[PDB]
């Protein structure tokens, strides 16, 4: 994964 929610650290910023 998410980007708010929970981002990942590798790679996601899929939703907020």
């Amino acid at each position: 994964g998410l980007r708010r929610l929970f981002a990942n650290q590798l790679v996601g910023r899929r939703n907020i």
